[PDB]
C-alpha cells in the first residue's frame, strides 16, 4: 500500500531519536495527517486520530521513555487499531438454529462472491451445516453464479428463479433450513448501484419476514471514502451488524478500513482479499495496524 510506505518512513526517522521536541512531534503528526488524507481516510476519523495522539504524545509522557521515538510509534499504532475497530467481531451463530445471515450491498461490491467465501469459512473452520439462497431475481445468471459457487466450496444451494418474489424465496429457504437442521442460512440479495428506497424497501421486507441475527453490508474498498458513506446510508435505513470490505487487494490506499468503524458505528467483520473462495479474512485490527507501520 502507499499508506504503509509513507507512514513507515515518517515514523522510522522519529524512532531513532532519543528525545522528541514538541515541534518534532507536531511536524511528524502533520505528515501523518497528510498520509491518511491522501489515503482517502475520512477527515472526522483523521481529526479524532490526530487529537488522540497529540494528547497522549505530550513530550512529558513520550520523553520519559529511553526510546521516545518508539513510544511515539506505538501510540500511533494503538490509535490506528481503535479507529479500525474493537478486537475481533464475529457472527453470532450461537442463538437458535437456523442462523440467518442476510447480506446486502450495491451491485459489484462482491456480495455473491462473499456469500460463497463465508460459506466455505463456516463449514471448514466452524463445521457448520450451511445453506445459501438468492433473492436476486433481477439477474438470472446471478442465481446460477451462487449455485456454481456453492458446489466449489461445499455448501448446499436452495434453488430460485426469475419469476418469484424475494419474500417468498427467503421464507421457503428458512422453512427448508429448519426441516434439515441447518446451522446457518446465508441469503444473497439484489443491488441497485445506489442506496435507494427501492432497494431499502425490499431488504426491509426480507429482513422483517426472516429476523436475521446478522445483517452484513458488503462494500467495495476501491470506492474509498464512499464505502463508509454507502454503509452509513444502508445502516441508517436498516441497521447493520457487520461490514464485509471486499477488493482490499486492489485499493492500495486504505481508508475505508480506517473510516468504516467510526463513520457507520458498526464493525468490519470480514475482509475480501481476493477473487478466490479462500480469500476471506476475519478482521483483526491489531494485525492491520502492524502491517501499515512495518
Ligand atoms: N480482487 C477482488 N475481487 C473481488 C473480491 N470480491 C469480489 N470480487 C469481484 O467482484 C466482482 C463482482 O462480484 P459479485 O459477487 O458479482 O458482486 P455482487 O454480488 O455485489 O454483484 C467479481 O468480478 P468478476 O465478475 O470476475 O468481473 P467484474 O464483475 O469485476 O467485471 C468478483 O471477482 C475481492 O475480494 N477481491
Ligand atoms: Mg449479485
Amino acid at each position: 500500500d502507499n499508506l504503509t510506505d509513507r507512514l513507515s518512513r515518517t515514523l522510522r526517522n522519529i524512532s531513532g531519536r532519543g528525545r522528541l521536541t514538541e515541534d518534532n512531534v507536531k511536524d511528524t503528526l502533520r505528515e501523518v495527517r497528510m498520509a491518511l488524507l491522501e489515503a482517502d481516510v475520512a477527515l472526522p476519523v483523521v481529526r479524532e486520530f490526530i487529537n488522540r495522539v497529540k494528547e497522549k504524545a505530550v513530550g512529558h509522557e513520550v520523553n520519559k521513555s529511553l526510546t521516545p521515538g518508539q513510544e511515539f510509534v506505538k501510540i500511533v499504532r494503538n490509535e490506528l487499531v481503535a479507529a479500525m475497530g474493537e478486537e475481533n467481531q464475529t457472527l453470532n451463530l450461537a442463538a437458535q438454529p437456523p442462523a440467518v445471515v442476510l447480506m446486502a450491498g450495491l451491485q459489484g461490491a462482491g456480495k455473491t462472491t462473499s456469500v460463497g467465501k463465508l460459506g466455505k469459512f463456516l463449514r471448514e473452520k466452524h463445521k457448520k451445516k450451511v445453506l445459501v439462497v438468492s433473492a436476486d431475481v433481477y439477474r438470472p445468471a446471478a442465481i446460477k453464479q451462487l449455485e456454481t459457487l456453492a458446489e466449489q466450496v461445499g455448501v448446499d444451494f436452495f434453488p430460485s428463479d426469475v419469476g418469484q418474489k424475494p419474500v417468498d424465496i427467503v421464507n421457503a429457504a428458512l422453512k427448508e433450513a429448519k426441516l434439515k437442521f441447518y446451522d446457518v442460512l446465508l441469503v444473497d440479495t439484489a443491488g441497485r448501484l445506489h442506496v435507494d428506497e427501492a432497494m431499502m424497501d425490499e431488504i426491509k421486507q426480507v429482513h422483517a419476514s426472516i429476523n436475521p441475527v446478522e445483517t452484513l453490508f458488503v462494500v467495495d474498498a476501491m470506492t474509498g471514502q464512499d464505502a463508509a458513506n454507502t454503509a452509513k446510508a444502508f445502516n441508517e435505513a436498516l441497521p447493520l451488524t457487520g461490514v464485509v470490505l471486499t477488493k482490499v487487494d486492489g485499493d492500495a490506499r486504505g481508508g475505508a478500513a480506517l473510516s468504516i468503524r467510526h463513520i457507520t458505528g458498526k464493525p468490519i467483520k470480514f475482509l475480501g482479499v481476493g477473487e478466490k473462495t479462500e480469500a476471506l479474512e476475519p478482521f483483526h485490527p491489531d494485525r492491520i495496524a502492524s502491517r501499515i507501520l512495518g
